[PDB]
């Protein structure tokens, strides 16, 4: 009932499942030693003994889709003993988002580049459902052993069948804004529609010998939560803690304006489900962190009209402040509530305001200039539907800013 956690060729230590059912965590002796030490987790602190909390069973089961469909297709996929947590890592824990790789108690970079048939095939196996591939060169590929994945690939996905063609633009948008953000690319293969996202979990070294995987924890595992509790509505981390949180990372200054810089971002595109697995930190020698670029980015301008939904039912996942509690209608926030916002949190006005005049003056050419890496066969529906809404928006920065 043993997995041994590595981080690149570093052994960190093990995780046992008990007869009971219970997750239980070890370092290794070996990783505790070496002055550059640093946790698996925030929620895991380095320390010698057995570690039985339940951040245990959390940080492990929050490396797996959330999805109970999407865990019965991996246990069909790979046969796995169960739907339990430690027996989906048996089977796929190899290579997983961060640097933990899960490797059953029972090198070198190699792989296998597909073919565009092949890679089709591949595609078409596939909150979502997400795998990853080696990007060499302009082949995709198939990593051998314990080598690296370079992207993670999504599938189109309320009709949320253009899902790949409106996170593309996000992305292209989120990085024309000064945003930091994965780079991405539409990828076709035979009749398939994929994105390609650039893992920043991920580093070639200067002579692309070997890739390195980076240790990194999504907010949900740095407070030791299940996936359950992601949403503030159920309890989750909203701005409050994350900003909170933020005051202790190594680049403190410049991750609490970039992700106060992204909650306006949110709101003007409508993104509407920016919960706390949405941000992640990278976990340093010696534990300290700093905030990961943005990913998971999604519209939900392309599906208003639909099923009946109007603008005025898009929500953010984190409310801002408001007079009398919170605000939470993309339609009805203006900057008022950033500032109010940033003012209780120690967030200062100039920045707060910086942020906002920015995007009043970059908006516009940041809209046009997306637009020439739009591949010819772009559905204007969705340039449209965000290129629309997002103005809409923009015009309240520029009645004050
Ligand atoms: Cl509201």
């Amino acid at each position: 009932p043993k997995l041994v956690t590595w981080m690149n060729n570093q052994r960190v230590g093990e995780l046992t499942k008990l007869a009971n059912g219970a997750h239980t965590f070890k370092y290794a002796p070996e990783w505790l030693a070496s002055r550059y030490a640093r946790p698996l987790s925030l929620s895991l602190p380095l320390q010698r003994g057995n570690i039985t909390s339940d951040a245990v069973f959390n940080f492990f089961d929050n490396l797996l889709p959330d999805s109970p469909i999407v865990r019965d297709r991996i246990v069909k996929r790979y046969h796995a003993k169960s739907r339990q947590p430690f027996d989906l890592l048996s089977e796929i824990g190899r290579d997983s988002v961060g640097a933990v790789t899960l490797i059953p108690e029972d090198p070198i970079m190699a792989w296998e580049k597909l073919t565009e048939a092949r890679l089709e095939e591949v595609l078409t196996a596939y909150a979502q459902e997400k795998t990853a591939l080696l990007r060499i060169g302009n082949d995709w590929c198939i990593p051998k052993g314990i080598t690296p994945t370079t992207h993670i690939i999504k599938l189109p996905i309320l009709d949320l069948s253009q899902s790949v063609d409106n996170e593309y633009y996000c992305l292209l948008l989120a990085k024309e804004l000064g945003l930091n953000v994965p780079d991405a690319e539409i990828i076709k293969a035979g009749n398939v529609r994929a994105l390609a996202v650039e893992r920043f979990d991920r580093r070639w070294n200067a002579r692309r010998t070997v890739l390195l995987r980076l240790p990194q924890e999504d907010m949900c595992q740095t407070f030791g939560l299940p996936s359950s509790v992601k949403y503030e509505s159920d309890g989750g981390p909203g701005i409050a803690r994350i900003m909170a949180f933020l005051m202790g990372s190594s680049e403190a200054l410049k991750d609490r304006y970039d992700f106060m810089k992204f909650q306006v971002f949110q709101w003007l595109i409508g993104a509407t489900q920016g919960h706390a697995k949405n941000f992640s930190v990278f976990i340093q020698a010696g534990g300290s962190y700093r905030l990961t670029p943005f990913y998971d980015i999604i519209s939900a301008f392309p599906v208003l009209g639909g099923t009946g939904i109007h603008i005025s039912d898009l929500k953010l996942a984190m409310g801002l402040n408001a007079s009398k509690g919170k605000k939470t209608a993309i339609d009805k926030i203006y900057p008022r509530h950033f500032l109010a916002t940033a003012k209780v949190l120690r967030f200062p006005e100039v920045q707060m305001h910086e942020i906002l005049s920015d995007f009043a003056r970059m908006i516009p050419a940041a809209l046009d200039n997306v637009k020439t890496s739009l591949p010819t066969d772009f559905p204007e529906n969705v340039v449209t539907a965000v290129e629309s809404n997002v103005l809409r928006l923009h015009g309240r920065l520029s009645r004050e800013y």
